[PDB]
């Protein structure tokens, strides 16, 4: 079931038992979850940022809750003041939503960067690794994970009912699988010397090295490309979704203005660790895949 729906139309309405338990058994199962009548509002005043124009730098404009710092965007202070305003009201509504659907992870969601993606999808062109029309785990060269979920909340705001067209890939383990014959293991020292020169954001653990390879040979894999199990859906403007983009197969054809919030958590504090990437890569190696793992007994 790549793909489970839900009722839920407002960011603060209360969830049953039954909801959340069916939603935290979807999200590790590797399902999207899709509200299609979750709409995120802009105020008049943001309609204006609903234009391409306001990236100068990057593809995506970027603001991180934590330190409410905005980037990726120039201009006046006032229109820095009201996106900034923009990406904190949906890090703050989407927040507060998974609080209220998954009361299982209590204090361990972790919010990290937002992000505003005004640019069409179809006139986009880049190097392989980074076509996201080809299916991919997430996992960011400059920023390891160490071995904690990548969890996303998207939301489709575009002005003119443009769905976004994703294809949602097989299992996270099949996916393994398949590359597996395809991954190698690090040069020794190498890691080392990119976190030394500030390459990466702290030191690539050999989980984030593998999810790297799967990412990175997966996208290289034509015939996987174009012949693996995948579904297309069109996600309607004005619907949400949910994706441990790390463990779904995921790839992006066509768009214009999503909204897009990013959460870490701990792999110990999922209901079910060994359905994670880390515990399946860890399983499939044999060995222990992030140093500074918590040591249990
Ligand atoms: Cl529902
Ligand atoms: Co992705």
């Amino acid at each position: 079931q790549p793909i489970i729906q839900f009722d839920a139309e407002s960011w603060e309405a209360e969830f049953t038992q039954e909801i959340q338990d069916k939603a935290i058994e979807g999200l590790e199962s590797g399902s999207v979850l899709f509200f299609p009548k979750l709409n995120f509002p802009l105020l008049t005043e943001e309609l204006k940022f609903l234009d391409p124009t306001w990236v100068s730098g990057a593809k995506n404009i970027s603001y991180d809750p934590r330190s409410a710092t905005l980037k990726g965007v120039e201009g006046k202070s006032e229109d820095l003041r009201l996106l900034s305003g923009l990406l904190k009201r949906y890090a703050e509504k989407t927040a507060a939503f998974l609080h209220l659907l998954f009361p299982f992870y209590g204090s361990s969601l972790k919010i990290a960067r937002t992000s505003f993606r005004p640019v069409e999808i179809s006139g986009r062109a880049t190097s392989a690794r980074k076509d996201d029309t080809r299916l991919h785990v997430d996992a960011f060269p400059s920023s390891p994970t160490g071995g904690e979920r990548i969890l996303r909340v998207f939301s489709n705001i575009n002005p003119q009912g443009k769905p976004r067209s994703w294809r949602i890939g097989e299992p996270f383990q099949n996916y393994l699988n398949h590359l597996l014959p395809q991954l190698s293991p690090p040069a020794p020292g190498k890691r080392f010397l990119l976190y030394l020169f500030g390459i990466t954001k702290g030191y690539r653990s050999l989980y984030d090295h593998y999810m790297l390879e799967l990412h990175d040979k997966g996208k290289l894999d034509l015939e996987y490309q174009k012949n693996s199990p995948q579904v297309a859906f069109d996600f309607p403007a004005g619907s949400t979704w949910i994706v441990f983009t790390d463990q779904v197969l995921h790839a992006v054809d066509k768009g214009q203005f999503l909204l897009e919030q990013t959460f870490h958590l701990k792999v110990n504090a999922l209901k079910h660790p060994e359905k994670s990437p880390l515990k399946l890569l860890e399983t499939a190696l044999n060995k222990k895949l992030v140093s500074s793992e918590s040591f249990k007994l």
